């Protein structure tokens, strides 16, 4: 059965099994587990079945074993299964896909049952660690550590001190095989991780001494010198070493790692990079190592260094920073990648990475000394170019440190620094790599040391001025965008627009214009960002004194960027700003030419987009803020001229009759309010009509909740530029707010549309009362629903603006005297499936009110941060019950007097005294 029911299962011809057997497990798992153990336990198989067996197990235990969290199985064939995983996982001769099958199964159980129903799970790991002599359990107890190992079994549980001595034991014995020290050396790091998460006082004495002695033998392990023998395992040997000593100076305090310790290793860490570097897959084997040699370089690094060891230090890292020809490869075939990699968007950590935080971390005794350490390096390399480039980089790193640079004759070594650089410029046949980043590196030189360049104005003007030049006329869209990204480098320090001319830096934004334009039709995802992060610098620099074209060619790569990466973050921020630069304090006039220039792009995007239904769109959404950044830039001085209205109107319309997508019809809806809102009255009079059938289908069912909720600001926009013409419609806007109002259940979308329906009622007590009174939902008169719907809202508002505008619609309600507002029934108090006594409307606002005027005159709460809604109420709202409750008091407003007397005497005494 079992064996070759999966010899299949192990292309129909699997799944006929592979939910054949689910099946059975559901029906009997105790034995079908027992039946999968059992292949695995046998010798006698197809190492294929038996570590498919283990994996096969390994998905289904999750499931039967003890939920878990997506679930059976008998409690005396589980400890024949752990028995079968350990006799497999522990035995080191056994097949290395047999114990990491075994292994994986094991580390599951032990996450589900191992406090309690595993008790001996790390006694026999620690067993057969120290006296089974397996390799393997040192691999298993590594990976069950983390999740297994908690804080209190670790310190008080003993599983810390039996590991710490089990790790001391491999590596103080000569004998142990470097592959076992490996071993030892990476739950040495698993125990540093766990006494890193901590401060009860009886663990102090027991950390402290593991450091002392991990400090100690980490020194004594450094000095073995092993042959040739495996050089791979030597390296992962020397990397895990320094990996433990980075995480010990740098997560304890340094009593635990004295300065002295400091030197020693500072020495063994300097030759060892050496060493590492003069034997050199296997390169990053050895690059990777370094990475931790120089982690740990950078950690100790306010140490001082002897010249020499700063020169051996430098020759090493020369080196180790080298491009590799396959990233040469990479880099010059497409240079989004070297895009990538330079502006800090690239997911690799390397050597240069590492030693671009050794240099940037580095105090100012040693910094300014390692300056001329590489300067004369590199002026002892201006013809190897197989060291400059790497040079070039690590000259990149120290000017990247924020500290200055100074020292005995560091100005003679900068005039000589500056004087190859720009022989690297002017040099005809330089590669372009090392071209690319003498231009990058250009501008830290001038930043860094512009406070001792007497000439700094015009180095500047030249140097910038020669690396456009270059990159125009090179082919390389790298050396290009090298260019675009060092000129970025040169706005950081330099206010371009008075360090060149106006007439210069006019014609520097033609070039960087042109050099963008050049680069943009080759663009992948991070450089298109980064081109729009240029432009937006190249906008700031734009002149008062118009000039037609340049702007024109900005806002064309705006918009054609933007629609190349909508998506990307930097491109959707970085346009934004640059459409908010352009349109930045401009006058009605050049409005009227941005509006041809700008509007028409638009609305292709939203044109197009109608193919999609205007679902989710990157570029939609993009745009449409895009539309809102232009509507919202007009002069304070003036409506939006009428070619808005007429570009902006149907297209706009359209996309809110049509979407059922939240985020698109919350930014449509709020560009064609500011819209209505924002032109002439004659000019928007014909479209009403259609304003209302859009607004009428915001609030239907076709949208969400919170698509209705945007719904207020338009509401208000047609009131406030159709006060004439709107007066026979109200009855519309009416029934649409409520027959909404009533069919949700969300208390805050209800808040949304009762502040809509509150903007309604000030405007016209009587029509909402007379509408309410008349129009019918499901067999009863809508005005009792939505009275007891508004009231149970109102009990749970927040929001002062919102407390108010529901304050002033229900006291005009009040001030109505209603033949029948007055004979609603809301409800009160709960009666001992539920029931409440009916109390009439009218009192329950008197109720209401005077409870928030108690509350509201029990005058502040001593600390405080300092010293929303559709209408503009002034008052505090106790001036506004104060002022509500003497009128209706002074002439017996609705019956005051009658609902006066049933007040209790607790709500009559704060009625009299805020009247006081």
């Amino acid at each position: 059965d079992i064996n070759e029911l999966i010899i299949g299962a192990q292309k129909h011809t699997r799944e006929v099994a592979e939910t054949q057997l689910l099946q059975w497990c559901d029906s009997d798992a105790s034995q079908v587990f027992k039946a999968l153990a059992n292949v695995a336990l046998q010798h006698e198989a197809s190492l294929e079945s038996r570590q498919f067996a283990l994996l096969s197990l390994r998905k289904l235990i999750t499931m039967y074993w003890s939920p878990g969290f997506e679930s059976n199985v008998e409690i005396d064939v589980k400890d024949f299964i752990r028995e079968v995983l350990l006799k497999l996982c522990l035995n080191d001769n056994e097949n290395t896909k047999i114990k990491n099958g075994a292994s994986y199964c094991i580390v599951q159980i032990s996450a589900v049952d191992f406090p309690d129903q595993w008790p001996q799970l790390l006694t026999v790991i620690y067993d057969a660690i120290s006296h089974q002599h397996s390799l393997n359990a040192m691999s298993l107890l590594n990976e069950i550590y983390d999740d297994v190992v908690s804080e209190e079994m670790f310190f008080e549980g003993g599983i810390g001190l039996a590991t710490m001595e089990i790790v001391f034991k491999v590596l103080n014995t000569e004998t142990s095989t470097l592959i076992a020290k490996i071993a030892a050396l990476k739950l040495l790091k698993a125990c540093l991780l766990q006494m890193s998460s901590h401060d009860e006082a009886s663990r102090k004495s027991f950390v402290s001494q593991c450091l002392a002695t991990s400090l100690q033998i980490l020194g004594q392990l450094l000095t073995l010198n092993f042959g040739n023998v495996d050089v791979i395992s030597q390296l992962k040997f020397k990397s895990i070493i320094y990996e433990n000593l980075v995480f010990i100076k740098n997560d304890f305090s340094r009593k635990h790692f004295s300065s002295e310790l400091q030197k020693q290793f500072k020495i063994m860490a300097i030759q060892d990079l050496e060493n590492v570097t003069h034997i050199n897959p296997l390169l990053e084997t050895v690059h990777d190592c370094s990475i931790y040699i120089v982690e740990f370089l950078t950690s100790v690094c306010t140490l001082q260094f002897s010249v020499e060891e700063m020169n051996k230090i430098i020759t090493s890292l020369t080196i180790l920073c080298q491009l590799s020809s396959e990233t040469r490869e990479i880099w010059t075939s497409d240079f989004n990648t070297f895009v990538s990699k330079e502006t800090g968007l690239a997911a690799s950590y390397n050597v240069r990475d590492q030693a671009n935080e050794f240099f940037t971390s580095l105090p100012n005794p040693q910094l300014s000394l390692i300056f001329k350490v590489v300067s004369n390096d590199i002026e002892h390399s201006t013809c190897n170019y197989s060291t400059l480039e790497s040079l070039l980089y690590l000259l990149q790193c120290i000017l990247l440190n924020d500290d200055e640079i100074t020292g005995e004759n560091i100005d003679q070594s900068l005039q000589i620094l500056i004087k190859t650089l720009e022989n690297i410029l002017v040099s005809q046949e330089i590669p372009e790599l090392i071209l690319a980043r003498a231009i990058l590196t250009i501008p830290r030189v001038l930043d860094k040391f512009i406070d001792a360049l007497p000439d700094i104005k015009p180095l500047t003007s030249a140097f910038l001025a020669k690396s456009l030049n270059l990159a125009l006329k090179s082919d390389k869209e790298l050396i290009k965008s090298a260019t675009l990204i060092a000129f970025t480098y040169y706005c950081y320090f330099a206010e371009l627009d008075s360090v060149l001319g106006p007439e210069v830096c006019s014609e520097t934004q033609e070039k960087v214009i042109r050099i963008i334009n050049q680069v943009s039709s080759d663009a992948e995802e991070d450089t298109n960002g980064a081109l729009m992060e240029v432009l937006s610098q190249v906008i700031s620099y734009n002149p008062p004194h118009s000039r037609k074209e340049i702007l024109q060619a900005e806002f064309h790569l705006v918009f054609t960027i933007s629609s190349e990466d909508p998506a990307n973050v930097q491109v959707v921020v970085q346009s934004q700003e640059c459409l908010e630069k352009l349109l930045d304090n401009i006058n009605m006039d050049n409005y009227k030419n941005y509006i041809e220039l700008c509007l028409p792009s638009f609305i292709n995007v939203l044109d197009s987009n109608n193919a999609n239904n205007y679902r989710y769109s990157p570029l939609l959404s993009l745009v449409l803020e895009f539309i809102t950044v232009f509507l919202k830039k007009k002069p304070n001085d003036g409506f939006l001229p009428d070619e808005i209205n007429q570009y902006l109107f149907e297209p706009l319309a359209k996309v809110l009759a049509f979407s059922t997508e939240d985020e698109t019809l919350q930014l449509a809806t709020e560009a064609f309010s500011y819209l209505i809102f924002n032109t002439d009255t004659r000019a928007m009079e014909p479209r009403l009509m259609d304003i209302m059938k859009v607004l009428e289908r915001l609030l239907s069912l076709e949208v969400s909740d919170s698509a209705a909720m945007n719904v207020g600001p338009l509401v208000v926009a047609i009131f406030t530029r159709f006060s004439k013409e709107i007066q026979p419609l109200i009855g519309r806007i009416l029934e649409a707010v409520v027959v909404r109002l009533i069919k949700t259940q969300n208390i805050s979308t209800e808040q949304n549309l009762l502040s809509v329906l509150c903007f309604l009622t000030c405007n016209d007590p009587k029509q909402t009362v007379d509408f309410l009174s008349s129009f019918q939902i499901d067999n009863t008169d809508a005005l009792t629903l939505v009275m007891r719907k508004w009231i149970e809202a109102f009990e749970v508002i927040r929001g002062e603006k919102r407390i108010k505008e529901n304050i002033v619609a229900l006291s005009n309600l009040f001030f109505l005297n209603d033949k029948r507002l007055q004979k609603v029934v809301v409800n009160g108090n709960l009666i001992p499936p539920d029931r409440y006594v009916q109390v009439p409307l009218y009192t329950k606002i008197i109720k209401l009110f005077v409870s928030e005027l108690s509350f509201q005159s029990k005058q502040p709460n001593p600390e405080q941060l300092i010293t929303t809604g559709l209408m503009d109420v002034k008052e505090s709202v106790v001036q506004l019950l104060v002022r509500f409750f003497k009128e209706v008091a002074s002439k017996d407003v609705s019956g005051f007097h009658c609902i006066y007397e049933t007040l209790s005497d607790s709500e009559r005494k704060v009625l009299s005294e805020a009247l006081l």
